[PDB]
Formats: C-alpha cells, sequence, structure tokens
C-alpha cells in the first residue's frame, strides 16, 4: 500500500508540476524513471526544479493563508545534503539571516532530508525558529504561555531561561539515531526585534512591549508528490493583527489589553464603552507604526486582503480552482471591512501542501 | 409523500415538545388524534401550547443567532384567526407597539395562518416590518441600498417615497385570493428612532445619522412539526454591531466610514493608519451610547457573547446538543475578543426552526 500511495501521488504531482512549467513532453520519461526508482529503492528523489516548484505549489494550496499572492517568489533553499547536527544548526542560522535580510524580509523555506520509511532524518522541536519562552510556577506567569510545554522540555535538557518576558528559546532538534535532541542558543545578532511604540501616545513605551521580526514556522510537514519533508521551516513577514490582536492581546498569550487601555487613557470597566475594541485598534496601530519605523517588513490586514483579492483573480485567470478556509482568512480586526468576509471559499485539501504533525514533546 | 413528511415531522415534534413540557404521557393520544386529523383533512392544527413552545424551540435551534439565551421568554402572539387585510395590518401595528414597549423591547413573534397545500394565506413582502427605503437613479444613491428592489416594487403599487435617506417603507403584504399586495403607511407614533450621537465628540451629530429601534424580521418561514408558518414576523433587540459595523458602515449599505473618520478628526488616506478600524470603533460606541441614552434596548457584542456562553452551558446541563454557525456567531468587531472565536460549532439543522423563502418581488 505504501509504495502504491507514493506512486499515485507521484504521477499526479509530476503531471501537474511539469504542465505548469511547460515541460509536459517530459512527463512520460520522468514517470518511468520514477516508477523504476520506487521499485528498486522504495522511494524517489525530486529534481531541484520539482522541489522548488512543489514548495511553491504547497504554499499556493494553503487554504488558511491570506498571503498567498506571492507564492511564486518563495525562496527555496535545498538542504537535502545535511547529515550532521552542526550542518542543521548552521542551515537554520543561515535561514534566519537570509530571510531577515536586514529587515526587508524574504519569504524563504529551507528543505531538509525527507522521511524515508516514515523515519525522520531531522526532527525540529521548535514551533517557530524564533519564539519567546513561557513559564508558570506557583501562580506566576512569565513570558509566552503558548511556549510553556516546549520551555519545560528545553529546561529538562540543561537549558535555563533568564525568566524575562521575552527569553529567546534555543533552537532544538533531534537527529536520526540520537535519543535526545540537542539545543543551541540563538546568536542575538541574528534576531531582529522591534520595540512597540505608538505614533501619538508617548506613554505607550511604558508598557515595554516588543516582538520579533520574522515568524519562521518549523514544525509543519511539507508534502510534495508523496514525499514527506517533515523538516522544512518557512517564513513570511507578519500581518500586524497576528501581533496586535493575538500574540500581545489574547488572554492566553500576553494579555495586554487592560494595560493598553490604561496607557491610552480610557476606562476598562464597561463592556458598552468598547474599551477592548479601542485598545485593540491602538495596539494594532502601534505594531504597524513600530515595524515601519524600524524598517522591518509588515503588512496591515486591509492591504493583505487586497493582495488576496488579486490572488483570487490570478487563480481564475490561470484556470486554477481556488481553495480557502474562511474562518482563518478573515482578520481578527474589522473582518467585515475586507472582501473576504463577504464571500465563501471551498475548503478542499489540494496537494502539495503543508500539514500538522505530532509534537515530540507533550 | 406530502402527508408522510407531515406525519413524520409531527411525531418527532410532539414527542420532543411534550417531553420538554413534562407531558410525555399524553403523546400517544395526541398523536392518534393528529394521525386521524391528517387522514381526514390533509393537515393538523397545533394547540396553543404546542405553537408557543414550537416557536421557542425554533429560536433555540437558530444556529446563526447569538441571542438565544433568552429563547424561553419569547412572547408568542397567536393570530391564526385572521382572515382580512385589515386584521393583518392591525396585527402588525400591534406587534410593533407591544414589541417596542416604550423602548424596553420585548422579543415577540406574531403567528399568522399557515400554508395549507403550500398555498399561503398571508404573504408578507417586507424583509423587516420597519426598514428604510433605498433608491438608485442616474448615478444617485439615496437611502438603504438593501431596500432598492422592494422600494421599486412598492412604487409600482402607487406608494411614493419622499427620497430622504430614511424613508420608512410601508407595510406590504398579499392575501390569498388577491393578485396584488396592499400597502399601508406606518403611523410614525408607532416607530421609535434613535439619533446617533457620540459620548465625547460633539461633531458626530453633524452626520445626521439615525436608526430604528426594533428589528422585526417578517419574511422567514417558521416550521413546527411539519406545519409551515410562512408569515410569522419576529423581533429581538439589536446587537450594536449590526447597526454600527454593518448597516451604517458597509460599502453596499450606508457607507459612512469616511464621513465618520472626518468628524472624529483622523485622516482616511493610509491603510496602515487603521482609520477604518478606528472609525468602526467610534461609530459603534456612538450607537450603543445613543440607544442607552434614549432608553431603547440594545446589547453590545461582548455582553451578547457572554450571554451566549451561558446558553452553551445551559444546553449541556439540559442534555441538549448545541448547534451553531461560527461564521455568523462571531461579531464583525473584535471577534477574537469573544470566546466564540476560539471554539467550533456543529452547524447541523434541527427543527423546529426558521427558514428562508423565495421573495415575491425580484
Ligand atoms: C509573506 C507573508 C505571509 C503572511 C502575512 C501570511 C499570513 C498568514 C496568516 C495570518 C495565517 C493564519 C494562521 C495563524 O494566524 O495562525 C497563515 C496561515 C498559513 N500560512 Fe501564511 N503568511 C505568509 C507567508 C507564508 C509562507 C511563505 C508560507 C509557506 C511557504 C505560508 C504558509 C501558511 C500555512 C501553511 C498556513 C496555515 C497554518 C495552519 O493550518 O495552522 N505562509 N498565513
Ligand atoms: C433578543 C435579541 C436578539 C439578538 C441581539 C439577535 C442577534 C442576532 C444576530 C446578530 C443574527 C445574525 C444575522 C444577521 O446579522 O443578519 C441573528 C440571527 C438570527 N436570529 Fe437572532 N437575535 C435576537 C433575537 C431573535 C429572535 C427573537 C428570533 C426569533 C424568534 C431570532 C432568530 C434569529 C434567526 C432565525 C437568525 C438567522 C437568520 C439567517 O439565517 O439569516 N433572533 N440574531
Ligand atoms: C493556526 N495556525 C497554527 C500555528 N501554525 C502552525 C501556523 C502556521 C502558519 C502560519 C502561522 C502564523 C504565523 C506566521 C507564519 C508565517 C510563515 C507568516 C506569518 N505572517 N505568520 N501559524
Ligand atoms: C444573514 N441574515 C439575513 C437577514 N435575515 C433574514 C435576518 C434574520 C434574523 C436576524 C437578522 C438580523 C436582524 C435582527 C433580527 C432580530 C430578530 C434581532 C436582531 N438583533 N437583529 N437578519
Ligand atoms: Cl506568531
Ligand atoms: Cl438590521
Amino acid at each position: 500500500e505504501e509504495k502504491e500511495i507514493l506512486w499515485n501521488e507521484a504521477k499526479a504531482f509530476i503531471a501537474a508540476c511539469y504542465q505548469e512549467l511547460g515541460k509536459a513532453a517530459e512527463v512520460k520519461d520522468r514517470l518511468a524513471d520514477i516508477k523504476s526508482e520506487i521499485d528498486l529503492t522504495g522511494s524517489y528523489v525530486h529534481t531541484k526544479e520539482e522541489l522548488e516548484h512543489g514548495a511553491k505549489m504547497a504554499w499556493r494550496n494553503s487554504n488558511r493563508c491570506i498571503g498567498r499572492l506571492f507564492w511564486n517568489s518563495l525562496n527555496v533553499i535545498d538542504r537535502r545534503d545535511v547529515r550532521t547536527k552542526e550542518e542543521v544548526r548552521d542551515a537554520l542560522f543561515h535561514h534566519i539571516e537570509t530571510a531577515t535580510n536586514n529587515g526587508k524580509i524574504r519569504p524563504t523555506i529551507t528543505i531538509f532530508p525527507p522521511e524515508e520509511k516514515g523515519e525522520k532524518q531531522v526532527e525540529i522541536w521548535n514551533h517557530q525558529l524564533i519564539r519567546y519562552a513561557g513559564y508558570e510556577s506557583d501562580g506566576e506567569r512569565i513570558g509566552d504561555p503558548a511556549s510553556c510545554s516546549l520551555t519545560a522540555a528545553c529546561e529538562e535538557l540543561g537549558w535555563r531561561g533568564e525568566r524575562t518576558d521575552f527569553d529567546l528559546l534555543p533552537l532544538i532538534f533531534r537527529m536520526k539515531g540520537d535519543e535526545q535532541p540537542v539545543w543551541y542558543e540563538l546568536p542575538r545578532s541574528l534576531v531582529i526585534e522591534v520595540p512597540i511604540t505608538h505614533p501619538d501616545i508617548e506613554a505607550f513605551s511604558d508598557l515595554e512591549l516588543k516582538w520579533y521580526g520574522v515568524p519562521i514556522i518549523s514544525d509543519m510537514k511539507l508534502e510534495v508528490g508523496g514525499i514527506h519533508y517533515n523538516a522544512a521551516p518557512f517564513n513570511g513577514w507578519y500581518m500586524g493583527t497576528e501581533i496586535g490582536a493575538r500574540n500581545l492581546a489574547d488572554e492566553k498569550r500576553y494579555d495586554k489589553l487592560k494595560k493598553v487601555a490604561s496607557v491610552i487613557g480610557i476606562a476598562a470597566d464597561y463592556n458598552t464603552d468598547l474599551w477592548k475594541d479601542q485598545a485593540l485598534v491602538e495596539l494594532n496601530k502601534a505594531v504597524l507604526h513600530s515595524y515601519k519605523k524600524q524598517g522591518v517588513s509588515i503588512v496591515d490586514h486591509h492591504t493583505a486582503a487586497s493582495q488576496f483579492k488579486r490572488f483570487e483573480e490570478q487563480a481564475e485567470e490561470a484556470g486554477r480552482k481556488l481553495t480557502g478556509d474562511w474562518t482563518w482568512l478573515i482578520p481578527p480586526i474589522s473582518p467585515a471591512a475586507t472582501h473576504i468576509f463577504h464571500r465563501s471559499y471551498d475548503n478542499s485539501i489540494v496537494k502539495p501542501n503543508y500539514f500538522y504533525q505530532d509534537k515530540p514533546y507533550e
């Protein structure tokens, strides 16, 4: 069954990929090569062209992603050659540096060797390559609650956080053959962070808020033509609402709305004053202002939705079916102000794509 | 097939209704009475208790409605006795008066005779009993665009609007046997309206905005135990976002955000300033403030979601499955600030319920 699944996925991907690349005449011979390769080895190896276009198609097929207009300019780094934990570490350091690009963020994916018999070659434990630690002990909450379990797992391995609200977690990953992951502290020179200030309200800096520049998801599986790249971290630039309406605002994250209300000079006592909504708007204005002022890439949700509208138009013009997940495409601030809110989307799963996988901690 | 559908729906409804009312021992005899009644007449007649509880269950089963905590206090008015258009008109005038209750809004439904062989006895053309007219001619848009087709249909029948931005549409409905609906101007003494002002910004009144107090949906079908009450107008009180984030804000409705931005003293030039979000918050604050100041019932979306959370808890405690439509339950302002955003809902259809039906205009 395994090989049959692989071969069927392979035929569908190669046909589609080569058609898009204008190389349809080569499909037959390539498929023959593949079929024999599967027969002999139990798997097959993507050409660099297939891997690159496959990663791009996967992004294009990501139903929940509003940022898909730019799918074809994804920067794909082929690291299927890595064999050592130093090579992996250095490839991850390099991804951060090249994606960050001094603030002019480049959407990038680094692709490590794929699973073989479902056996992972490299297993990345981080949810994002750059993320803050979280702690909870004796009623005291410090840092990002979303990172509590990973933070505890790191501290089991000999790492120790300073217990600031913004401790950078180390990179942590496990190699095939090793029982325990290794961890490496992030060189701070690699990590751009942005202090949050407000364009009009000087007191906003009193909150001492900041966030990191580049979100780099490192725990999803890239699937291309039946091959499972469980380790393939990717990044874009932030949409401001992710920081201002979720990371800093959610009660189960940094939970800052009451403190925001206070610094902007409004009462936080009555639902009918809409103080939470007002605080959310000002926090989200501060986030965009701060990233722009520092020269770090960011997009606001209105511009992002406008770009997504163009992605819809491009899909129809290219004769491709559009798929989307309305519940994730609408922004968490003023969603009815975007065209997304007012239409529906087919939530069908198309491959290549990115998929969740089980955490090795928890 | 018709009678079989009716009989099956009847058995399911009577069993459930009588169980909830603690009258399960009476189910068998009542069902016998019903089965014979269907045999002889082709239909059956609800007792006043069944009709009342059926209307309440229907509201309780309305997946898209955040206001369902109060389903059991719905005020049901049985008008299955009406036969003349004057009786219908007067029943609709009465609904407005009793539901309005001098501003202390009472959720109310008035139930007219049901369809017989799919033949309607009374056909109400209004979408809501109280709504503003809309006009479009030679590039000029006046009033509420959502009412353009109904307004044109009214003016075909001899009505003429003053072409203000807030013309009250007449009541319009058709009786069985008549080819044309009749229309009746609404007595203004029956209609409470609220001028929109802002608690802090005096200039807000310069926009000369207002809205009506009571939303009374009059074009949905109530279905109870296989009986189709196509004419059964119902009302609640508004959630403020319906007025401030949709009716006055949508580009295809009153489209006021640019004018709001100007009166609150902010630029409306850059997406990254989040001027639309800021305008939406202030407009929505003004709406709540204005209804409260005038003593007209209204709920803000935070309080409404808190009530809905209690509805969820009540459902589990009563051993009833909960159904909901996430896409409609989340408010259009700060949805992630509500618990609704962070969970999922089973969107299954349970009867009794309210259903869309074809418009007789358009
Ligand atoms: C260029 C800037 C980008 C922006 C602003 C953006 C924005 C977003 C947002 C807001 C989400 C919603 C998920 C959440 O909030 O937790 C999302 C989902 C997603 N994005 Fe993007 N994205 C971008 C680039 C990328 C890239 C480069 C990839 C991969 C190559 C990608 C793949 C995805 C995937 C797979 C999801 C769904 C994750 C899930 O199911 O939980 N995005 N994106
Ligand atoms: C008491 C105050 C009430 C509030 C604040 C409320 C709020 C809402 C809101 C915001 C919607 C979303 C639909 C839209 O925005 O267009 C809705 C849907 C609905 N409500 Fe309520 N509601 C209330 C009372 C009632 C009552 C009394 C009934 C019937 C007895 C009812 C039946 C429904 C139905 C059937 C829908 C779905 C309509 C559709 O599918 O388009 N509601 N409600
Ligand atoms: C619902 N999403 C769960 C968390 N995961 C797996 C996830 C996956 C993709 C994107 C996100 C949001 C963080 C993010 C990532 C990227 C690549 C870009 C961006 N603007 N924001 N999160
Ligand atoms: C998506 N809804 C389409 C318009 N319809 C049919 C509809 C039906 C029920 C409720 C609404 C919103 C207006 C309304 C009605 C009622 C009874 C209460 C309320 N707060 N708001 N609209
Ligand atoms: Cl994030
Ligand atoms: Cl309305």
